[PDB]
C-alpha cells in the first residue's frame, strides 16, 4: 500500500491532486490511502473550508506544513507550485517518493537557475513528462519527480516533435494564454475576478518570465541546434486552460511534419493529434489529463504553426505529477487520468 | 450485456451522458455497450465534429435518429431536454429501457400539460429523482423514466424536506440562476456569448416558465395543502450551475428545520448538506452528481432560504438519467456517478 | 469653481467616481476640477499603476488620506463604500460638500445600526437616491450626502412604487445577482478570478447582510405598513452589474401595477420602464446611470415580481454619487450621466 | 446639418457606432442628426428589439436596407464589418460620404483580393487607420472611407514604428486574443455562450485568415522590404477586446525601439505608450478609442515584443468609423471618442 500526504493542500494544486487521488483506482481498491493535508496557514480548519468541491474529505483536518506531520508517508506531494521545496524535501525521509510541484529541482543548468530564481541551484530530479524523449524511462521506479511548469509542458509537446525531426529552425514563438488558476491562490488585487473578468494581458514579457528557460532545456534535449525561445503568457478570463501558439521558421513540407508528430504521438494515450481541418479548444480538455495538438505550415510567412490545448492543473501540474507517480509506483500509467474532457 | 443507444448524441445532454458512460464501470467491464449514436441533422457527421472532448468516439458516424436504428437496443437515451419525444417513443417495445430527457412524459395532470406545453398530454413515466419521496420505488426495474428539468431538480431538493415535515408555508419563491447550457445547443441570437458574456437576465418570469408546474407538481406530491409556486429563472455568463434561492414563510424554529434536512438526507449518496457557517456554490458541483444544499431562517423577516446547487448538465440532467438508469437495471446506484467537483 | 478630492481613490468606487468626473462637461468648460487623490496605501505611488484605465490622470501621485490633505477642497468624495468615513468627515472644513460612499451616515436608526454594524449610530445625511420620494428636495443645496448601498438602490427603485400605491403586500423578497467589483478592491481568496469565474454562490443569507435593513428603511419611507424584507445577495461571475429579483405577494391587477410605475417614473430621466413583452438585462445598462426596470404579476401564485437591472458601479455607487453632487452644487441633475450602455 | 443613415444597425458595429454619435457633440447641438437606420432582416421592428443599450433610440422604426432608404442623407455608415457593400456603394453618390465597416475597399492589390475573398476587387478606399503614416491626409476630406479590420487596427499600431525606423526584421509574427463580439451577431453553434465560455481556441490558423494580407498591406506601407505575416487569431471568454502580442527579430536596442515609439506616437491622441513597467491590458480599454501599447525587447532571444490593447468594437471599429467621420468632415478629430477605458 502506498499513504500519500499532500503538502500546500489548501491551494489550487493540492485540491486537484486530492480531486484525481479520490478518483483513482488504487484508492477504489485500498491500495492507495490519503494521509495528512498540510497547509502553512490554518492549520485547524477544515478541509471543506479551502476545498468544498472535495466532500468526501470535507472533515480532515489541516495540519502544520512540518517534516514530523508528513512523516510515515509513503509518498508526498509538495503542492507548491510557486514555492521553494529544496529545503522542506532535505527534512523527509530520503526513501520517500517525493513528488514537486514546484521549481527547484526542474532546471539542469546551474547559472541559469541563478540567473532566473536568484539562488543556488539545488540540483536536478526527473523531470514529470512522461511524453518527452527520454523521460518516461527516468520515471519508471523513481522516488523523486519535478513536476513540469505548466506553459512548457504545453509549449514542449506542441514542438518538440518537429525540432527533433529537424525541420523546423531552433528559434521558437510561443504565445500561451492560460486561465488564472495557473497563478495559485495566493490573493493579490491583479488577480481578482473583478480585474480578470472581461480582459486579456500579457505578463512578464520579452524573456523574464522563468518558463523561458525551461521551454529551452526541454527543447535542447531534442536537438543539438542553439536554441532560442521567445515566450509570452497572457492571462485571459478563464479558470483552467492553456492554448499555446507556438511557431518557427520552416520549409518542410506539412506532411513530413505531420508525420513527425505521428511517430511522437500515435502510441501516447494523452496526446490527441487533431484530425485533418479540426483544431484544440482548451474547453474539450478541461478536467482531462489529455493534450489536443493541431500543426499546420503558413506557406507564405514560412512558418510552422503548432497549437496546443492543455488543462493547466491537470496535464500541466496535478495529471503530470499522478501520471509520474503511477511510473514511480509501477502502476498503469494512465490510472486514474481520464483523456475525456468536462465540455461545455 | 446492455447495448445503450443515444438519440440527440449531437447536442449538449447527449455529448454528457456519453461522457457518463464513457467513466461507467458497466463500460469498462463490457456490461455496457455504447451502440447507435443519433441526431436529427448532420447524419453521417463523426461524433469529433460535435464533441471534441470526447476523443473515445471521436470516429463514430451520426445515425438519424429513427425508431428502426434506435430498436435492438436494450436501453434508449432521448437526449432531448427540448424535445418532444412522445411520438417516437410510442415506437419502441415497452421492454426497452427508455430514458426521456425531455418533458413529454413529466407531468401527471393532463390540461397542466395542455395549458403549458399546448399540445396532448402523452402519459406519466416514473420521475428520474430518486431522492425525492418514494421516487426509488418507482425507478427500481421500470422500463420507463422521465428524467426531471434541471431547474425543477435544484427546488424540489432545496424545498421538499421543510414542506413534507409541514415547517413551511406551501407559498414558496424560487429565484434560480443558471449557466447557459441549460439552453442546449440550438444556436440563437439571444444565447450568443458576446449577449451572455457580462450580463444577467430574468426570463420567462411570473408564472409563464414551463418548470413552474413541474415545481409544483413535486412539492404537491410531499404536502395536502395547495401548493403555490412563484419560479424565475436568470440566465447567468456560465456554461454550467444552477444555484437555487428557494424561500418560504415559516414559524419554526431553525434547529427543526436543520433536523428536517438531516433525517432526509443523512444517508443520500448526492445530497450534501453544508456544515453550519458554508453555503454552497455551483463551482464545487461542476462535473459532479452532486448537490450542495444549506438551510436558514431569517427571523425577522419569518422567512425559511434554502440554497441548492447543483450541475445542470449533471444532476439537472445527464447525471440523473444515469442515477435512474443504474436503478432502472439494478446496478449501484452511484455507478459512474461521482460526488467530487470539477473546480476551480 | 468646484474642485473636487476624491478619498479612496485606489478603489474601484473611487476609480470610478473618477471615470465620470473625467467625462462631466464642468470639467471640460473648467468649473470643476480634479485635486486630491488619496489611498491609505501605497502613498507615492502613481494612479496608473492602480487605475490603468484613466490615462488621463495616469501620472497623478496618490497621496496618503489625510484631513490635511483634503483640505482646499470644495469636495471630498469619500470612496470607501465598505469602510467608516465619519472619523474622517469629522476632520473635513464643515462646509466642505462630502459625499460618502461608505453606510456610516446611511441609516436612520441608531438601535438598527448598532445591531447590523456593532458601533454607535453616527447620525445620517441626505440618501443620494434622488428618484425615492421627498429625496430629491433633501439633496439640493446640501453639503452631505450618503451615496446608499448598490444592492438598496436596485431593490428599492424595483418595489417602492408598487408599495407607495399599497398594490403589494409590505413582506417583500429580493433576490439580487451582483457582479464582483461590489466587494470592492481588497484582495481576498473567494474574490479571486479562478474562484468567481465560472461559479455562483448565495452569501450573507437569511437577514445578516447589512443592506436588508437599508431597503426595509427606504420602504418603510412610502408605506406605514409593518415591512419585512427577504433579502438573498448571489454572486455571479461578472465583473458588473446588479440584476434584481423583486417579489411580493399581490391581489392587484397588473394594469394598476403598472400605472403606478409609469406615476413614480415617468419624468425621471434614468428610470427606463421596458416597452411590453421585454425584460431588462445588466448587459444593457453597464457605463450608464440607468435602471431598467419590468413589471409582472404572477396569477396562479398571486405574486408580484419586479425586475431591477442597474450598473452597480454607475447608478449603484458612482453614479449615484456624481446625480447628488450635481443637485448639491445646483447643475443639471443629468450633467455627465449617460443613460445608455455599453453593450456588448 | 449632417443627416447620417445607418445600414446595418442592428448588428453590433451598427449599435455601437449609434452609441459613439449619440454621445458625439455635434448630436447634442443639432449639427449632426440620425436619420435611416437599416437592416436586410426584421424591418419594421424597433431598434430597442435589437438594441436595448440605446434607449434614446429604442423606438426608431428599422428600415429595409436599399439605396433609395440611403439616399438624401449626407453621411452613410455600411455598419456590416462582414459583409460585402461594393453593390451598394455603387448606387450612392460620389458626395455622400459613405463609410464602410466591411472590408471591400481595404485592399490595395486585386490578385490578393481575389485570393482571399474570392470575387471581383471593388477598388481601394482611404483606409480609416489615421494614425498610419500618410493615413490622415488621406482621410482629410474624402467621401470614401474604408474601415480597417479589428486586428489589423491592433496590430498595425503594434508592428509599424518599429518596421518605418527599420528597427525589426520585416518578418513578423501576430497572435492575438479577440472577445467574441468581432464574430458580429450571426448565431453559430460555434459562437453559442455554453461553447465561448471557459474556453480558447485558434482559428483560421496559418495565413488562411483574411486579417492576414490587411496586416501585410499596412506593414508594406511604411517599409521598402519583403513583409511576411504569421498571423493566429485566439478567441476567448470576453464580449470585447484585442490583445495583441507581435514578434518580430531584432538587433537594435531597445533604447532606440523606444525612441521610436515616442517619436511616432507622443501626439496622437489616441495612443498611450505604458510607462516602463506597465503592460496593456484590454480591461483598461473596454469602451474607449485607446489603443494602449508597450514594446519591449527579448535579448537573448533577439527578439523585439510589442503588445497592443483595443477595444475590438471601438478603435478596432466603430470608434475608427467616427473618428474617420470627424476627420471627413473637418471636425475636431476626437469628438465623441474618449480615450478613457470603463473598467473593471
Ligand atoms: O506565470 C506564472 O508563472 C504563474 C501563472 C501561471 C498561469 C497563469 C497565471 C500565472 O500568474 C502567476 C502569478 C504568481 C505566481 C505565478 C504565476
Ligand atoms: O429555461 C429553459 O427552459 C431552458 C434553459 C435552461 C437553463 C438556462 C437557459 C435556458 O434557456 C432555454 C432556451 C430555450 C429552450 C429552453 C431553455
Ligand atoms: O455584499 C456586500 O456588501 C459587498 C458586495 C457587493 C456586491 C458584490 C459582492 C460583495 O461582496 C462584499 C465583500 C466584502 C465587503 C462587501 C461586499
Ligand atoms: O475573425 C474574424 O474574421 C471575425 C472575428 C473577429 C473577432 C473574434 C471572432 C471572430 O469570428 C468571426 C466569425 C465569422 C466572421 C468573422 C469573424
Amino acid at each position: 500500500a502506498t499513504k500519500v500526504a499532500v503538502a500546500g493542500a489548501s491551494g489550487y494544486a493540492g485540491g486537484e491532486i486530492l480531486r484525481l487521488l479520490l478518483g483513482h483506482p488504487a484508492y477504489a481498491d485500498g491500495r492507495l490511502r490519503i494521509g495528512a493535508l498540510t497547509a502553512a496557514t490554518s492549520a485547524g480548519s477544515t478541509l471543506g473550508e479551502h476545498h468544498p468541491h472535495l466532500t468526501p474529505l470535507a472533515h480532515r483536518v489541516v495540519e502544520p506544513t512540518e517534516a514530523a506531520v508528513l512523516g510515515g508517508h509513503d509518498a508526498v506531494f509538495l503542492a507548491l507550485p510557486h514555492g521553494h521545496s529544496a529545503v522542506l524535501a532535505q527534512q523527509l525521509s530520503p526513501e520517500t517518493l517525493i513528488i514537486d510541484c514546484g521549481a527547484d529541482f526542474r532546471l539542469t543548468d546551474a547559472a541559469v537557475w541563478e540567473r532566473f530564481y536568484g539562488s543556488s541551484h539545488a540540483g536536478s530530479w526527473p523531470y514529470g513528462l512522461p511524453e518527452l524523449p527520454g523521460a518516461r524511462d527516468q520515471l519508471r521506479g523513481t522516488r523523486r519527480i519535478a513536476v513540469p511548469g505548466c506553459y512548457p509542458t504545453a509549449a514542449l509537446l506542441a514542438l518538440f516533435p518537429a525540432l527533433a525531426a529537424d525541420l523546423i529552425e531552433p528559434a521558437v514563438t510561443v504565445v500561451a494564454v492560460s486561465g488564472t488558476s495557473g497563478a495559485g491562490r495566493a490573493a493579490t488585487t491583479d488577480l481578482l475576478g473583478a480585474e480578470v473578468i472581461g480582459s486579456a494581458r500579457a505578463y512578464n514579457i520579452a524573456g523574464v518570465h522563468r518558463h523561458t528557460p525551461e521551454i529551452a532545456q526541454g527543447l535542447r534535449a531534442v536537438t543539438d541546434r542553439d536554441v532560442s525561445v521567445s515566450f509570452t503568457p497572457v492571462l485571459i478570463p478563464a479558470s483552467r486552460g492553456i492554448l499555446a501558439t507556438c511557431t518557427a521558421r520552416t520549409r518542410s513540407p506539412l506532411s513530413q511534419l505531420r508525420a513527425a508528430y505521428e511517430k511522437a504521438y500515435h502510441a501516447e494515450p494523452f496526446i490527441y493529434l487533431m484530425p485533418e481541418g479540426q483544431l484544440p479548444r482548451t474547453g474539450a480538455v478541461i478536467g482531462s489529463n489529455a493534450a489536443h495538438i493541431a500543426v499546420a505550415v503558413d506557406e507564405d510567412a514560412q512558418t510552422f504553426v503548432a497549437i496546443a490545448a492543455i488543462d493547466n492543473l491537470v496535464k500541466g501540474t496535478a495529471g503530470a505529477a499522478v501520471q509520474s507517480m503511477n511510473l514511480a509506483l509501477g502502476w498503469p500509467e494512465t490510472d486514474g487520468l481520464s483523456v475525456v474532457g468536462v465540455a461545455p
